[PDB]
């Protein structure tokens, strides 16, 4: 009456949909034998740094054609706004100085994420984390990224590792003698889009459902550079489960399960509400960050068993970071996914002097609604999120508001490192809705009048900038290459080097162009769309 | 200047500060070799196999010394409530009945979970879920426990596996030989209490940190059966990995992890906080369930590097049917953790309600009594939990009335597990009360679930309701299902819906089964300054 059946039955379990290359050479590394009457393979555990190392590096530089797709369709549907084309073009004319392997995509170069599955008679010496991680050090050290990760030195006390270590390592026992992985370069600000629900059996009707969708789809927001890679997992084994599940939906990684359930509690995905999602998305007017139909580019459904008793929920995104690569190693090599190198075949204002006292930027500023699109140029004060909470605590013992919070707009941003030879690397905005607790404390005190970011924010900050007289501009999120190549002419450090890319900058920009999204008269230019 | 750094460095990664016992003669089923200058192991998966039926039978009946401790500490602290020292009290006896192997300890006898760490050459065959679900499939199959899967035919079609598989199998490829486990028998009502928060580095300072605990732990209420294992992580590489450190930290399994950090991210406990969580759960008055001290056994607090743009936070608890078991496998065959066989050594005013009467005449007696008030239900309940309401909700949405059998009786929300033989039921203790909020004021205004018993606080919703229409929540203990069995539960009967499993309505006919008036009829609700 046994009867054993995987939660997880896909019907291209080694992604054969997928293309690769092999490392040339590699063969050298791996060595098949024969023990004990069964296959085995032996690797070489540089191997693992080898290919680590280039995963990470060509991740940064050249996406997937399910991704690029989607910003042409957006670009070429009538249905799409005069917003969804500009961000989309925008963000395809970004991947193409990518391609030239200089610049990262994204100044956030990410979290570095490996699953991998290794053989039963696979051997590798088992020291793969520290052979996988060394590679991961290699590509972050010796190419223009960033490190983005930050240690704990006890609850409260923390410093940059300064060389985005450590990575999250999963290293699974599966049958076999080869060695499969996906590797990730995960975005903060997307990484921050991973939700987890409590549910119960009363959401599992179609009115329920499509009515929780539609609420969560809106506190995604545009906080995590739209169009999005949607993933709904309904139902899990745990939590941790659910949300593991959702982060691997979002990167393709289930896409050939099945397509119906049976009596045995099998994982499958479900194209017609993959269908609903998608209509929710394309309805409910977000757009690709500035109001259209391409809040998403496509979505996954995967509903999983669950105990009687629970019901959890996971919602995740994959943003315009949109970075993942599947490789094997076996007995022929090292095998990489191939991405699309060639991402131009995939292409068909206001004018702000910032050199002013910044009152008379204000000034300008007020003579138009939100919703209008600006070029900013002159000087930028660039802090984000440790700078903020400094600078908040030398307040609260009296001192003052430093001067540079105080005499132009603050981007919220971390660069990448500077390539030999240019004036600055890749440096786009980070998300708005992290320094919102600051944004009245500061205009009370004389500062931070105006900001420069992307995201929807918080009422406490329209409701400060209406009271203070203050705006809030959006930068397009994700071309953070064509920013530094095209917008960013000078770079200084200026307060707290010690915080690495999160230190205070001082940055010279022309042509810089953002919308006006909440003025100093109270108004929003989400407040209809995300209500 | 390359520096690798496991993230987890456990100062004891084997656990030799558990106490294991062999699985006798089980250096059968191993083998050493050597293979290419390497010392490998062989292992027959039937191991597996009866490594994992022993796991899930054992972990039933048993627990862990660090749980009873805490039981036993309600008790005899004198700054405990008189209602702390009666809800552990109910509880150890509880395990005490459990320790009997026929009653396992909670009729919810959980979802299996297993974390696996394989060697590179320990070497199996490959078939390690087969051989493990078999083991699963063999303890729940041929055991007193419940079948509590649900399998989705389509997105809302559902229908018992009728095994309790799927299992959880978290498999992972480690050094070495050797084969290590953690087993977690993991209830649905616990499970249901993991939470995800993403928050920023404006919640990284002492005042802000302090304020964001007293506030969430409240929101755990007393819906998973306290006094609680609670585990609080801060930080982490992604959700799913701050979610599974929760987890793995309330089953203690972190407990050996460095106290400080360093400058490559390591992750490590914090005894200063996990003393702070535990003054908060103290001082919050929540209690063991029902107002007091014991709010929680114990605090489990792990600080993980994060992404300068993240901050994701888990909170999570183990719940009274704590129910964990390591394991491993090697050279000298299967060892097993040992729990405790003899709890006994832990251990150191009410209304008669006659239920046999007029529901109304029920509802009188009750209304004279103030929330907080002890009572004893004697007489007939019936039995109903998600998807029977699910159900009775559906059909009065097709124009059917509300079935008449829910207008005779208090309805308990149950599901039991299966009845040992000779026995007049198995375990049968209270499902969680919030899960049925949303069908409580439909209900009653049709003349029907007046008087409900479960576990829990309950949404405003549902006190509105019972002021609305003269009507009343009563709280079971949360957790002792086995004394409940063996001691309240005379008589079960399936009345309705019998293609649903555990989850059919039930009739059942009850002695001196005890219960708090939670919510009145007149607006009052025992926890609404506690969990305010
Ligand atoms: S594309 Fe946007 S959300 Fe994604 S990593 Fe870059 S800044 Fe963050
Ligand atoms: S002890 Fe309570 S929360 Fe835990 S499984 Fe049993 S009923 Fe659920």
């Amino acid at each position: 009456d046994f009867h054993f059946s995987a939660i997880f039955q896909p019907t291209d379990p080694h992604h054969h949909q997928t293309e690769f290359a092999k490392v040339e050479g590699s063969e050298k590394y791996v060595e098949e034998v024969e023990v004990f009457g069964r296959q085995a393979l032996k690797v070489n555990p540089e191997a693992l740094t080898i290919l680590a190392h280039r995963a990470f590096s060509d991740v940064h530089h050249f996406f997937r054609k399910d991704h690029l797709e989607g910003w042409r369709r957006a670009i070429e549907d009538p249905e799409a706004s005069d917003n969804d084309r500009y961000v989309a073009t925008t963000l395809l004319k970004n991947a193409c100085i990518a391609a030239g392997r200089v610049l990262p995509s994204c100044q956030d170069t990410g979290t570095a994420i490996v699953l991998g599955k290794r053989g039963e008679l696979c051997w590798t010496g088992g020291e793969d984390e520290k052979y996988l991680s060394k590679g991961i050090w290699n590509a972050y050290r010796y190419h223009n990224l960033r490190y983005s990760q930050t240690a704990a030195l006890d609850m409260f006390k923390e410093c940059n590792t300064g060389d985005n270590l450590p990575a999250q390592l999963d290293l699974l026992a599966v049958p076999g003698s080869d060695y499969e992985f996906l590797f990730i370069a995960k975005g903060g600000g997307s990484a921050n889009k991973a939700y987890l629900y409590q549910e119960t059996k009363a959401l599992l009707n179609p009115k329920s459902l499509r009515a929780f969708i539609e609420e969560k789809l809106k506190t995604l927001g545009t906080a995590a550079c739209p169009p999005y890679h949607i993933a709904l997992v309904i139902g899990g084994t745990s939590a941790e489960m659910t949300m593991k599940t959702v982060k691997l939906a979002s990167c393709r990684y289930y896409d050939s399960l099945p397509t119906t359930g049976d009596k045995y509690g099998r994982a499958f995905r479900d194209p017609e509400w993959e269908k609903i999602v998608m209509e929710v998305a394309q309805k409910s007017g977000i757009g690709a960050q500035f109001g259209g139909k391409y809040f998403a580019h496509q979505a996954r459904v995967i509903r999983l068993p669950r105990h009687g008793a629970s019901c959890p929920v996971g919602l995740a995104v994959s943003c315009s970071a949109d970075r993942q690569i599947l490789a094997h190693i076996n007995k022929s090599g090292i095998y990489i996914e191939q991405l699309e190198q060639n991402p131009a075949q995939y292409l068909p204002s206001v004018k702000v002097d910032l050199k002013r006292p910044i009152d008379k930027v204000r000034q300008q500023l007020s003579q138009y609604p939100v919703g209008t699109r600006v070029m900013l140029n002159g000087t930028l004060i660039v802090a984000r999120d440790i700078a903020h909470a400094k600078i908040k605590e030398m307040m609260d013992n009296g001192e003052p508001l430093p001067e540079y919070m105080k005499t132009s707009p603050i981007y919220y941003a971390g660069p990448a490192k500077t390539p030999e030879g240019y004036a600055s690397g890749s440096f786009g905005p980070t998300t708005a809705g992290r320094m919102d607790s600051y944004v009245d404390l500061f205009q009370s005190h004389g500062g931070s009048y105006i900001t420069l970011a992307k995201g929807n924010r918080s009422k406490q900050v329209t409701d400060a900038c209406k009271k203070h007289g203050g705006f809030y501009l959006g930068s397009i999120g994700g071309p953070a290459a064509i920013l530094a190549k095209d917008s960013i002419k000078q770079v200084t450090c200026l307060a707290f080097p010690e915080l690495g890319m999160e230190a205070v900058w001082k940055i010279e920009v022309e042509d810089f162009p953002a919308f006006i999204v909440v003025d100093d008269k109270g108004n929003d230019m989400y407040s209809k769309t995300l209500a």
